[PDB]
């Protein structure tokens, strides 16, 4: 078979198979990320926000001159102060972005951006955070599709690089989401693998044993037969107890032609999750002149 | 028979028999004050800040020439801004005060500082509303009780005077909190009575349909009988429309031997509204000396 990792993400070598599943212990400065829930109450429904954190870390990397640059030019963004308290200080997030548990970035997430949506039974989508997060863009809890490609006040909770990348203006978002509800596996397995090699970073959503019945994670590898179906992806799960690291998961179909995951083969008994979406984050390293 | 009126309000002269309650139409610059609900999403279940603002606006009026010194002293503290954007502006809050229904210190609350809340079925209580505008005490949507007078960091979202009325600090509380239970109509009367005497703005609590059968509305006046026993108050309530404005509410103890409130006698085809209990705000003009 073939295979596709994500642009500067180093294949793990440390896989085992344990009692459940094929994972990779996590081992910082290996181009991937694995946010983990502590279920404090405030990150209990944030694996969305997880999702946007792990990639939003991978996007540091990438990014991490450009940003630099960007911060001296801009000395005001690199932190969001609220009437008197410090709220974030992106220099900070970076200097922790390889915690699993304490991320200052996830921190932040769970502690003033989205304090309350676990309570609210709801959950976030990884473009819509990061399209806060780097553009500003206002994210809004009932905006149930894309965002609005609209110019308009930045989120104070956001907007960090929207210097560079505005708002209103379609080169600069650097996100997308697919739908996959209905979607074959030729289908899914094509956008994956195209998304995969034009060197973006991707998200996840499957069914889940939540109250939205929907869960996200980061998607950073992926197996392909020698037709170029998917056989195989390898994830970070905010869920998961911060020693598992990056999971591997089969990829296989039921009699209706759905696409699931598990980590066990889809095998009659276990049916896996059902895969629902995908989101995307570009570097968009060409961008800051 | 004698009635209590707020430090600074002057009772109404323009109540008329309505449709279903005895009524005075708001008029500004007479001490009191009547936020009123839009429902547009956002303050539908705030209740409770709405009757905290309403307090604000009194203790805006009792304190203007030492907030107009303190501002002066402090320039940072009028506006608060979050990343680049302005939140609020208490002398906007203070030069809109008069309005029912855009002023600026309701719109605060309602568009920035308690948007969730009404999407969470939750709602805030008065002193926590005002212990976090004045002093900055970090409001909790958890904490039932009342406000921990200990030390901490401030709220962002107020703290607006705290550099007189601090955190930790058992003299820089203004507020209290009274709970009418095991309570009959003589000790509710006097502490009613009592603390509209000490120079008190207050806010009462009654059983009412929504998710916590408890709503909160304003008590400017109270009317009591030749015995010392309330006999009726009068209260602004931000669920009423507009052109309702002071409402005269009958006090009394209906068959269930509970103490309770109406917009009509308490009789036995009409039992009212249980009180749950009382809020209050003092001035604090004792520490502004200071």
């Amino acid at each position: 078979v073939t295979s596709v990792w994500t642009k500067g993400v180093t294949p793990p070598a440390n896989f085992t198979q344990g009692e459940d599943v094929f994972h990779a212990p996590y081992v910082a400065n290996q181009g991937w990320y694995d946010i983990t829930k502590t279920f404090n109450g405030k990150d209990d429904l944030l694996a969305g926000a997880a999702t946007a954190g792990n990639m939003l870390h991978w996007w540091f990397d990438q990014n991490k001159d450009q940003i630099k640059r960007y911060l001296e030019e801009h000395p005001e963004k690199q932190k969001i102060n609220f009437n008197g308290e410090q709220m974030f200080d992106v220099k900070e997030a970076i200097d922790t972005k390889n915690h699993q548990l304490d991320s200052k970035l996830f921190e932040y997430f769970k502690e003033k951006a989205f304090p309350y949506l676990s309570t609210k039974h709801l959950g976030v989508f990884p473009d819509h955070v990061i399209d806060m997060f780097i553009n500003g863009y206002r994210l809004s809890l009932t905006n149930h599709g894309p965002t609005p490609v609209k110019e308009g006040s930045k989120d104070p909770r956001g907007g960090i690089f929207d210097a560079v990348f505005t708002r209103g203006d379609q080169s600069k978002l650097l996100t997308s989401r697919h739908d996959f509800k209905e979607k074959n596996l030729k289908e899914i397995s094509d956008l994956i693998k195209k998304e995969l090699t034009e060197g973006k970073a991707l998200g996840l959503s499957h069914t889940y044993a939540n109250v939205r019945i929907n869960h996200v994670i980061n998607l950073w590898g992926a197996d392909f037969d020698s037709n170029g179906n998917l056989k195989a992806i390898y994830v970070t799960d905010s869920d998961s107890n911060a020693s598992i690291g990056m999971k591997k998961y089969f990829v296989g179909v039921n009699s209706a032609g759905k696409v699931a995951i598990s980590a066990k083969e889809i095998k009659e008994d276990n049916i896996g999750a059902q895969v629902l979406g995908l989101f995307t984050l570009s570097t968009g390293q060409d961008s800051w002149n």
